[PDB]
């Protein structure tokens, strides 16, 4: 499930007013340098006049498997290709995109082993090598808006090379010189772009550098691009090493499953048993929204990975259950004050709450016990922090529990209390 995603001025006439780039990444789902940048990008810059087209990731199912690419090289089909390829589809919408003519530029991030250098040094650094350069299939585009990508790629390497972290880090020059002989580039997305009298371009940061490292270059090789084509920006950050691992690492993001609360991302215990999930819907299908780009869901054996990334945040097991959404809102005191609580909702609480007896619903605070029923009613208890056995939270901090409520053999919804 790949999705564009705009980063355009608040005011629509504004669009017009500067170039517009496509940015692309994860099209290989083992790079995560790439699609951790867009995700940041779209998360915390702002385009003041023109427009980005963001695809965060394009290759989302081999994203979730932390692989190259589930059904062979994604960016070995833009060539030739058989329209019976499981990626057939998703390749139309990826040139259909490149090639809108409202689209001059096209940015195309990597991560790749070693260091590219011009000259064979060693086995990590040699031409062969893909980390660390910024890459065009030929030093000239004629009847692209901006025909001179040798000029632009110059540019952007002189802008990153003014912020390397380790002189091996240097960035290089990689032209291609696709159309002269490289027939594995003469199948990629960048010579598909030229193609289309686009300017394109690739950036690869070293997979031997660590995640915060490869995303720091590759906002580099963004900003490096934006400047050269006059697509003015801001962040709400400044943009070092330590920052980047920061936003990467943001507590603040969160997942929303089907009409499940929201869960944080970041410090969930390992595996969360008995997770209700809803009835006869295939994984890829249940609906998951989160603050970041770069979520979601994907089977494995009998649990269900909760995946930001190529990082895993938690394991599910699930429990497939019937989700009725009758129940909108659930009465409960919290701290001494009634109140209506939507189901979905986290709610926070500073010594105590209470659930109000329900005629058809029961409910479950998870990690409290009365009995020992295997379907009980914990309505009508005035619990407390104390109350809870602290290793059924959701969290490692031990602050977050689940409320769940069933309307006979059907799944009512869940409600989180935070103690804060
Ligand atoms: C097997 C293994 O891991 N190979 C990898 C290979 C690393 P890459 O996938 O980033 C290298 C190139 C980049 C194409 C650039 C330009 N023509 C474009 O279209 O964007 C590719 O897509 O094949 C590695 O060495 O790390
Ligand atoms: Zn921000
Ligand atoms: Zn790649
Ligand atoms: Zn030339």
């Amino acid at each position: 499930s790949m999705e564009m995603i705009e980063k355009a001025p608040t005011d629509l006439e504004d669009r017009d007013k500067a170039p517009h780039l496509l940015l692309l990444a994860g099209i290989q789902g083992d790079e995560p340098g790439g699609f951790n940048a867009t995700n940041l990008f779209l998360m915390h810059y702002s385009v003041l006049k023109g427009l980005v087209e963001v695809v965060p990731v394009l290759n989302k199912p081999s994203m979730l498997r932390n692989h190259r690419g589930l059904y062979g090289d994604m960016n070995r089909k833009f060539a030739a290709l058989d329209k019976k390829d499981p990626e057939y589809p998703t390749i139309q919408e990826i040139k259909s995109l490149i090639a809108k003519p409202n689209i001059d530029a096209v940015l195309h991030l990597h991560d790749g082993g070693g260091y590219y250098r011009p000259v064979y040094v060693d086995a990590m650094l040699n031409p062969k090598r893909w980390g660390n350069c910024f890459i065009i299939d030929q030093d000239e585009v004629k009847g692209a808006k901006f025909p001179n990508l040798l000029a632009f790629a110059n540019n952007t390497i002189e802008s990153i090379n003014a912020h390397l972290l380790h002189p091996i880090e240097e960035y290089h020059l990689k032209n291609t010189r696709t159309a002269q002989g490289d027939t594995e580039m003469q199948k990629a997305l960048t010579f598909y772009a030229i193609n289309q009298k686009k300017s394109a371009f690739a950036n690869e940061a070293s997979k031997e550098l660590p995640l915060a490292s490869r995303v720091f270059y590759h906002l580099q090789a963004i900003e490096g691009l934006l400047n050269q084509l006059n697509i003015p920006f801001k962040r709400d950050f400044e943009l070092n090493p330590s920052s980047v691992h920061a936003l990467i690492n943001d507590k603040s993001l969160w997942a929303k499953i089907s009409s499940l609360p929201k869960i944080p991302l970041f410090n969930l215990r390992p595996r969360l048993n008995h997770f209700p999930l809803p009835h006869n819907t295939k994984i890829p299908q249940i609906p998951i929204e989160s603050n970041a780009y770069i979520v979601g869901l994907v089977k494995n054996k009998q649990e269900v990975f909760l995946k930001y990334g190529n990082k895993l945040m938690t394991r599910l097991s699930p429990f497939y259950i019937e989700f009725d959404p009758s129940l909108e809102e659930v009465k409960m005191q919290i701290d001494n004050k009634d109140q209506m609580v939507k189901i979905g909702s986290v709610v926070e609480v500073k010594e105590s709450f209470y659930i109000h007896a329900m005629d058809n619903i029961r409910a479950n605070v998870i990690g409290f016990s009365v009995s020992n029923e295997n379907k009980p009613n914990e309505a009508g208890y005035t619990i407390r922090f104390k109350d809870f056995q602290k290793r059924f939270s959701l969290d490692k901090q031990e602050r977050i529990y689940r409320i769940e409520f069933y309307k006979n053999n059907a799944f009512s919804g869940m409600i989180l209390v935070k103690f804060v």
